[PDB]
């Protein structure tokens, strides 16, 4: 059976792509430009900070200096932190919680396997730090996802190899990161996002120690 389950943050365990939403639409009241709206936030999934800035800048054809730029991305940043406060245990994906109970009275491992500079927090906001048993330090690896870097950290900080681990995602780049990593993919999502070849849930409530040990078995053969 398998040892450890490595799980994203964003996706999976909770959403934090609303509290991006809330802090860019604070930003761009602030600095006058219209139309950061929710449709316009989902421009904004996948996308790097730096870009999400540009953008918004490109809502209003506005055009500033790099110091400039540098200093509205940090401001927004200070906006998400403040955000952030909000999130709770309200915030737990359907699923996830029982599943972490049921994992952890099974003495399966726990990971975060998220590229999130609050994960820690996050976890603790939504009272389930007591559950994981490492969390990955996306500052400490050389390559984001799709490489498989970070799955290989948050598997060998819980004592286990990969190909021990079950991880969970919902984006093309995690699938693949897990993939190259030994670890077996469970996606969350649409097989037209996610790809053809692994085995994909509709949403997190599909996450069961039950659905996840029936896979495990069904591809160790
Ligand atoms: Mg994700």
């Amino acid at each position: 059976m398998f040892k450890a389950v490595l799980f994203d943050l964003d996706g999976v365990i909770t959403d934090t792509a609303e509290y991006h939403f809330r802090a860019w639409k604070a930003l761009a009241e602030e600095i006058g430009i219209n139309g950061v709206d929710r449709q316009f936030n989902e421009q904004l999934k996948g996308v790097s900070r730096e870009d999400s800035l540009q953008k918004i800048l490109d809502l209003a054809d506005k055009k500033v200096s790099a110091e400039e730029f540098k200093e509205l991305a940090k401001r927004k940043n200070d906006n998400y932190v403040k955000m952030i406060q909000d999130v709770s245990p309200a915030d737990v994906y359907p699923g996830i919680l029982q599943l972490l109970k049921d994992l952890r009275s099974n003495k399966i491992k726990i990971a975060l396997a998220s590229a999130s500079k609050n994960g820690p927090f996050l976890l603790e906001r939504m009272n389930l730090t007591g559950y994981f048993d490492a969390i990955a330090d996306p500052a400490e690896v050389a390559a984001s996802k799709p490489a498989p870097d970070i799955f290989i950290a948050a598997a060998h900080a819980v004592g286990v190899a990969p190909s021990e681990s079950i991880g969970l995602e919902d984006s093309q780049a995690g699938i693949q990161a897990i993939k190259d990593s030994g670890a077996l993919p469970i996606g969350v999502g649409r097989p037209e996002d996610l790809g053809d070849d692994i085995v994909i849930v509709p949403d997190t409530s599909h996450y069961t120690l039950e659905f996840l040990k029936e896979v495990w078995l069904q591809k160790q053969k």
